[PDB]
C-alpha cells in the first residue's frame, strides 16, 4: 500500500507513534517519506546481506527474521514480511522498540541525514489529525 501523507500521519497517530520517545509526528512521517516514499512494500538489500523492510525500512540484521541474514537477531519477534503489510501495526510496534534502543531516531540514517533539524512539522501541515 502506498499511503498518502496525511493518511500515514493519521495511522501513525492512531498507533501511538505521535511524540513517542519525544519524536513528533512530523519526524516519523519525514522518516517514512525518505525511507520508503510511504510504500509499505518497499524492500532494499544492504551490502552486509541484510534487508530493510516496509514503510520505515526496518533492518533484518537486528529487528526481524527473514531466514537469509546470517548471524542476525529478531528483536521485534516478527517475520520481516509482517513489515510489508497494508496494516502498519507491526512496523509501528517494532519502530517503538528501535527508537528506544539508545540512539533515538538516529537509528534511521535517512532521518539523521534528511529530517533531523529540519522543519518536520511541514510533513503534517494541513492534516486533519
Ligand atoms: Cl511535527
Ligand atoms: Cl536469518
Ligand atoms: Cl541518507
Amino acid at each position: 500500500k502506498v499511503f498518502g501523507r496525511c493518511e500515514l500521519a493519521a495511522a501513525m497517530k492512531r498507533h501511538g507513534l505521535d511524540n513517542y520517545r519525544g519524536y513528533s509526528l512530523g519526524n516519523w512521517v519525514c522518516a517514512a517519506k525518505f525511507e520508503s516514499n510511504f510504500n509499505t512494500q518497499a524492500t532494499n538489500r544492504n551490502t552486509d546481506g541484510s534487508t530493510d523492510y516496509g514503510i520505515l525500512q526496518i533492518n533484518s540484521r537486528w529487528w526481524c527474521n527473514d531466514g537469509r541474514t546470517p548471524g542476525s537477531r529478531n528483536l521485534c519477534n516478527i517475520p520481516c514480511s509482517a513489515l510489508l503489510s497494508s496494516d502498519i501495526t507491526a512496523s509501528v510496534n517494532c519502530a517503538k522498540k528501535i527508537v528506544s534502543d539508545g540512539n533515538g531516531m538516529n537509528a534511521w540514517v535517512a532521518w539523521r541525514n534528511r529530517c533531523k533539524g529540519t522543519d518536520v512539522q511541514a510533513w503534517i501541515r494541513g492534516c486533519r489529525l
